[PDB]
DNA sequence: TCTGGGGTCCTA
DNA sequence: TAGGACCC
């Protein structure tokens, strides 16, 4: 009768994990990120603690920036491991209800529900909330809508340790006066273009005249922004595995490279860490990437298709430090980054 | 106490 | 192939 898609976000998902081996630290600020000492620059804190992010702290924002800010907060290091199997037993919990389910990230998934006309999204969500607590401890927060867009735009509002429905009857409602950027799939740059037209809001973008919107975003996206802005997403939760279509790792040094025998050196280490990754997964390379970003923060990526697949580490190597090469080290390098593309065509 | 790391996908 | 853009 009714199709819902609930969209379920663990809440402060790190430091969740965190206060489960740590309970003495409820209700005070935990900074999550680096090795858990908050002077080394060139790392991020990766989750804070709301009580932290009372003192201005977000993920994103630099360890040393985040000791600036909150000085008494406890700085534990990045567990991902911990935060890994944290993840695949709230996953695998809520599969367990027997609803499509989709996992984005950690900390997230959608979870599709035909409800007919009774009952309550709302107590399905409730359900949710009081399994993943009682047998994991940890709190979530639900967004429920009739599409992923919507929900999860309905989950901000949902947390923390909440539930809220978001449909047709209070979008424009509760969405007409804010930017743009507030849309899933919209972020500063467009933001910036739709100001330059005369569209601060969702709602003048969602009267905004489809030509003027597929004329400077495309045929397609133009008609996607406007989807987006009446509240529309995609509606359907498929359960199929993911199948990634590429790795890679990058590193940001903690003083920046000026000899080439060291880039040369971490590209490989790159290359081969990565390789090995893809292989335990069962996966063959396509193409090659090699990011290099300056002193100046300047990023540029070059990408090779390599001649036919292969798991080759001399020819993967190779073809890592021929991309590189083609670089400048005229000025010293800050990141290096390596990514594989993967086929896809058949597991 | 400048600016992480892991990804996807439109479009030029 | 480049790279702009957004997400978690
Ligand atoms: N730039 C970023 C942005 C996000 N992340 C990671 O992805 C999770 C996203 O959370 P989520 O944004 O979906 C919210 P969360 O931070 O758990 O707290 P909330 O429940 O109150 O929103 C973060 O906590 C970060 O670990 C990152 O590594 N780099
Ligand atoms: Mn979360
Ligand atoms: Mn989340």
């Amino acid at each position: 009768m009714t199709k819902w898609v609930l969209h379920v976000d663990l809440d402060q998902f790190y430091a969740s994990v965190e206060l489960r081996r740590r309970p003495d630290l409820r209700g005070q600020p935990v900074i999550v990120g680096g090795s858990g000492d908050p002077s080394e620059p060139r790392k991020v804190v990766t989750c804070a603690s709301y009580e932290a992010r009372e003192f201005g702290v977000h993920a994103g924002m630099p360890l040393r920036a985040a000791a600036r800010r909150c000085p008494d907060a406890t700085f534990l290091p990045s567990d991902p491991a911990a935060y890994d199997e944290a993840s695949e037993q709230v996953m695998g919990l809520l599969r367990d209800l027997g609803h499509p389910l989709e996992v984005w990230g950690w900390d997230e998934a959608y979870l599709g529900a035909d409800l007919p006309d009774e009952s309550d999204p709302v107590e399905v969500a409730e359900r949710i909330r009081t399994v993943v607590a009682a047998e994991t401890g940890l709190s979530c927060s639900v967004g429920i809508s009739d599409n992923k867009q919507r929900a999860k735009v309905a989950t901000g509002f949902a947390k923390p340790a909440g539930i809220y429905v978001l449909t047709e009857a209070n979008w424009m409602t509760v969405m007409g006066d804010r930017p743009p950027d507030a849309l899933w799939g919209v972020g500063p740059k467009t933001t910036k273009k739709l100001a330059a037209m005369g569209i601060t809001t969702v709602a003048d973008l969602a009267v905004t005249d489809p030509s003027v919107l597929t004329t400077a975003f495309g045929p397609s996206t133009g008609l996607w922004l406007l989807l987006l802005a009446k509240g529309g997403g995609d509606t359907e939760v498929s359960s199929e595995p993911w199948v990634p279509r590429s790795r890679s790792h990058v590193v940001t040094f903690p003083q920046d490279l000026t000899e080439r025998r060291e880039m040369d050196s971490a590209v490989r280490d790159l290359a081969l860490q990565t390789l090995a990754e893809i292989v335990e997964q069962g996966r063959i390379v396509t193409r090659v990437a090699v990011t290099v970003r300056t002193s100046t923060f300047y990023t540029r990526t070059k990408i090779r298709k390599l001649p036919a697949p292969s798991t080759d580490a001399g020819q993967i190597v190779d073809t890592a430090l021929a991309v590189l090469d083609q670089f400048e080290l005229d000025r010293p390098v800050r990141l290096l980054g390596v990514r594989l593309e993967l086929a896809m065509d058949d597991v």
